[PDB]
């Protein structure tokens, strides 16, 4: 009576891609039926082949929707029937949307996530393969958007190759809770005709099977954990995307990017996006009684952009990690002798100096500095030897940017044996994670 | 002026016998430390510090208190250390000890479901579809489905606790330590698995906040769903079940649980807003984390012991549950009946349909039909057929894996069991 | 690559911003004529040409099919306007539309909810609190509850459409227009109440976008919680309605598909600095969706409210004498018994009862006493819940008096609210 | 013990200390009138109720562990002090309505201490655009110098956006400035109490249309919450502005160092975003779900609030300080204007030439070519340079490689021109006084 209901509870729009997960459901369930009973050998034949063939019409698009399909389900269910016959319907004996939607999700998932992960590493394995041949460029590290002190241009990219390879860990986490049968739960209390769940795992190459039918039939913790899977991956592109802003300004010429579009931009505003899906989920769920409700179809949508945001975000980071132009010579002349008064008071410190004991020698040449219009590095010991018995004349070699960062050899430092050891230790993470 | 400290404490004296290894330090001065730091522990178990006010960070309240103790030589303390690795080491630490006083708490929840289960494995009662009666499943399947949930939450958790058990100290303002401290020392003292690999990540980075609250946020999810069935079944409309009166004041214990999930989640939404828009490495905006995390580790310790003592002295009204079994939810198995029969699948419910018209034509329940009636819509109707109206019988098709029926409930508690002890 | 490109592919889903986009061209193109960048002649050949345009991304859409109809001269149509006050100028005009429709639709609804409490006012049913049974209230009073909501989502839609009601056209790129174009006929001719004070501000703030956002979750608020309360009621347990699908948990569903909406935007817009950047692209798909979503959702309510069927008997079937409790003290209360006199009497009434195993309004005159002699034959009124939802007559209270009245202020308020 | 201290709300809900007395007299005033205090008995109560109101504010007041919530703990306090009458106070009320009319009065208050804080921040803008109106800058896009603007252009956008945060605020407090008290428990009260002379006591303008709704809506507080985070997005954006402006890099200025102890109190500001979106969140999914009427899940409300009334108040004043007290730098700000800059205006002038739009910044864009291939600026060109590409170009052309006429040429209401620009602080003058 009223088309409006109708038209919210068509999906068919943008649920077609699962036409090839809905189908192997079927065959897998078509399988595990005649072994129950319930069909027969040559059912079964019938059945597979008719499944085969449909499937192979949408690989060329030649399928073709009518106006009475609300779904994808009904969609195939329909075909099949104008295809085999009547015998088409003992195919849904037993079973029900509320595990097949869910199995649906999953196996679109698994192998969604398959492609997003090989992105991924990629990106990873393009900033780390970066960070070791332009090891030796050095430029400011910032706080607060204030030059810091010197770090090396490579510590700088492995930062986020070592965030992100955490986001393809929690990637992993994901998958394997994902990876678990959920079809033969039936409606809520189960199947009702002992249908052989392992054999649907076999057919369906799940891991394992769905514990209780009640919970595999209610939770989207698959989504929510992918969702916050993605907007924590985000933040981290989000946060490279702001640092690639910045130093892609006139201002700081620190580098530029190729192409003949705004790449950078895009990434940063997908984070947003990615997160108001997060949001929108959790609350979907939050304070839904058991068990099945007609509120769970709101994932789908969700689970789609998603993934193909993250699908084209990804790939297009890995082109600005790879084509962007660096500038040796500005990373180098925004370096500046103010920077080295942090490695100053160090030098006093190595030589037995206490701690605030030596950086009161810090400041005091400083403001001494912008007393004598000079540099902290334009001194002599005519004076500083003054303002401490400790500055032989090999406090001059203080005054050295890469001697700067080769202080930094401790694990995880700025130095070139920390750097080096870091890449060594992501080739592992990443031949690992696969 | 109370938690950060104690791990504070414990991250000085690592660091300073860490210091006595690079030279900066003496066993003299070692032993007046990590003897005056010791000092300080020794007080807060008590009572005793709380002082001034310029003072800001605790860091600075127990800083500024070694001049005290000892003198100007608790300076070269922070001698190579920034505050920036100092404050992420001492929340990590703070995270790694909650983390598992939550989940000895999460795993008695769980426990005490799955123990409710199996003493009360026999009761049935309505099994929910859009709230509208749909057909019979028995009380334990509806407890292990809220206790399956909660498992995963704990997987979680132990995925959580594990990024979080990596030392981040010695990393300094940004770009490392200076003095080549001894980062493998300082694991071995405050007790990590492993340490940071790269600098500027674990300075800027709050992945292990987010993750927390990630994790937290689908916790209180599940915690809410429970709830919220809870209270539907305790209202008098239901009349399933009623709360002990120790956790009631009206349902309160039950509210309180569902009200934490939107709690939760704006902290979630509230760092991942703070990160967002932030250029590399250490950023002022960062120490909005503390109150965040703070927050939801008192949340979830005190709503999982509600929910403990919620689930195992509530009252459940075997009376009332099986009341509100009716023949009408036996339509579906009547239609199983036939396909058990080779009756195809739609003149299987077909038939069915018939039988709760010929019936719903009359003034009878489907199950007073006889076998006269039946055969008028189906020959395949036996006299067993009336084995089909046992609300027993409803239940126990479900043989199948992850089914209802009382063996596949016993296997999942089993399966439960060894969930647990992993748990460990 | 058709992997970046593919993203900036703003044309598949806001072809629906066909109409409003020549609108602003012809408006541009008159007042580009006036400022005499276009001869008279320039003039009806590019607006001719927009003419079987709309008679037919979507700007080099309409900015294609455009020379390809009059030829180059089209080209002098960009003369001083940037996309970035283009684009702004599209949504607002779309926006401004899109909530009058919804205004209409939300109108609907609250004429329903207060008609039929109109009709049904002498139906009496449990009002709760913790969902368990508090007081009788009228089932009336339930229905307005939600109606008086509805009318502040109104009012907030009201406030929301007025910043919208701005011209941004004319701020440029964003310095503002450097041929000094007369915004004054921009306004006029789009039809806007009047025009954006910096040209900065109007290209980057999405402020209008959010306000929007905002009246929508609060309104997907409001509208999951009547739906719950319908869901609840609904149930064969409760049986005091039944509808004549699953529409109650879609309206449901969609509060936090909105809520996402909201949430995305506001983190798009967090963080970044004047003036324009491309993140500000996210807004269209959150708001289209939004306005589809609130457009249907609303209209299924409608009907909902008024083909639902009551069942008075259930409603009345449900009230117990354990709810009138409270009336029970309030009876010493007005005899002159103190506050928690009289409480804690009500109090024993309900253990004395409870001990010889019957309800409250079954214990005679003679137990009562025993409680407090202060319990009169008249006791009897107490129990009976007409009489018990009659208390209430003080403005807003549940009485019969309170909800003609209220009818009456919401009649008013719809009249005001249009 | 865990039960208890959790659904405890006395610890925090302290603060309504002041408006729950203020409740109490206004209803021990209308229950007097009701009949069921006598006169003595009010001016008991009301005398008591007084002696309570100072023992918080001289902060004397003790707390029972017994206390469960500030409602509880002035009631105990009442009979203290004048025994047994003291409990006739509640007769007829609940804690639902009487909550509800304490926080509402509340952020009344509170919100006027915002709107104060909030036209203080606008005042100081529009003051400093009016003074530093020549000063010229550039405009950036995608954060790459576009067109030249003036810096006061660049302060007014903002004083733009907070104006319409201090209309929203004034529509908030509104629809906040309704009488709650003499809801009950739900279906209202049923003394008849006397609601009209209830909101002149306490000074709503007007009261609650219905029981039920009053009870169990928190719409006042979202739309508080909302308005907020708006807010906040207005903050942020600024203390990202000013963040880059006063990196090394850009130089275009500095903060004094009272705020900037690194831009510090820029970075505070930002990072309260965050913490004010989530308060936004919580509630909104506390609310999402909940059945008619009153639940206790309502009572995540307070803290929200509190958060979000003394962040918004702290960080007002702290942006204030920072436009008032900030140093720019005529010279690098200055200095950051170049040449290329100009290669628009540069089109427009044929533009303005009967040139067609389109040959136009074909010719222009040659110019750039022109002196692309001379290693030198489009200023530099000869003028027999420009001939070649469009004998249009006349002798004047020179004029537009300035960066003053760059600003000027948009005179049309919005832009950068000197007299738009002291237009629009006129219309933000009268927009605030209009406001209030
Ligand atoms: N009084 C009451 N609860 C109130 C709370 C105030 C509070 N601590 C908050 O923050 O909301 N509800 C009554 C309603 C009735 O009897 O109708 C009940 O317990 O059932």
């Amino acid at each position: 009576t009223d088309p409006i209901m109708e038209k919210l509870n068509s999906s068919i729009a943008y649920d077609q891609r699962l036409s090839e997960v809905d189908i192997q459901g079927s065959m897998a369930y078509a399988k595990a039926l005649e072994k129950a009973g319930i069909l027969t050998k040559t059912e079964l034949e019938k059945i597979l082949s008719g499944l085969e063939k449909i499937s192979e019409e949408w690989s060329k698009g030649v399928f073709v929707v009518k106006q009475s399909d609300e779904d994808i389900h009904t969609a195939n269910e329909r075909r099949l029937k104008e295809l085999i016959g009547d015998i088409a319907g003992k195919l849904n004996t037993g079973r029900s949307r509320n595990d097949q939607v869910v199995t649906d999700l999953k196996l679109f998932m698994k192998n969604s996530l398959s492609i997003i992960s090989t992105h991924l590493l990629q990106l990873i394995k393009t900033l780390v393969e970066r960070a070791a041949i332009e090891i030796d460029v050095i430029l400011p590290g910032y706080t607060n958007l204030q030059k810091a002190q010197p770090i090396r241009w490579s510590q700088f990219l492995l930062s986020h190759a070592v965030a992100l390879t955490r986001d393809s860990e929690r990637l992993g986490e994901v998958k394997k809770r994902i990876n678990v049968l959920p079809l033969g739960s039936g409606a809520l209390a189960g199947n009702p005709l002992d249908i052989d769940r392992e054999m649907l795992r076999s057919e369906l190459e799940f891991a394992s099977i769905s514990l209780n039918s009640m919970d595999a039939i209610s939770e989207r913790d698959f989504v929510v954990e992918f969702l916050s899977f993605a907007t924590l991956l985000m933040i981290h592109l989000s946060k490279m995307a702001e640092d690639l802003i910045i130093y892609s300004t006139s201002e700081f010429g620190f580098l530029t990017l190729s192409d003949a579009p705004d790449s950078l931009e895009l990434i940063r505003s997908k984070s947003g996006r990615v997160f108001g899906r997060l949001a929108s989920i959790l609350m979907v769920l939050k304070g839904l009684p058991s068990t099945y409700n007609k509120d769970l179809q709101e994932d789908k949508e969700a689970v789609f952009d998603v993934v193909d945001t993250l699908t084209a975000v990804l790939q297009v980071a890995t082109g600005v990690i790879s084509t962007l132009q660096i500038s040796k010579e500005n990373m180098e002349k925004a370096l500046t002798p103010e920077m080295l008064a942090t490695d100053l008071a160090l030098y006093l410190v190595r030589k037995g100096v206490p701690f605030r004991q030596a950086h009161t020698a810090s400041g005091k040449a400083v403001h001494l500095a912008e007393t004598k219009g000079i540099t902290i590095n334009n001194l002599s010991l005519e004076d500083l030897k003054s303002i401490s018995p400790q500055f032989s004349s090999d406090v001059s070699q203080v005054f050295n940017f890469v001697n700067s960062v080769e202080q930094y050899t401790a694990l995880a430092g700025t130095a070139k044996s920390s750097v080096t050891t870091q890449i060594e230790q992501l080739r592992e993470l990443m031949k690992k994670q696969k």
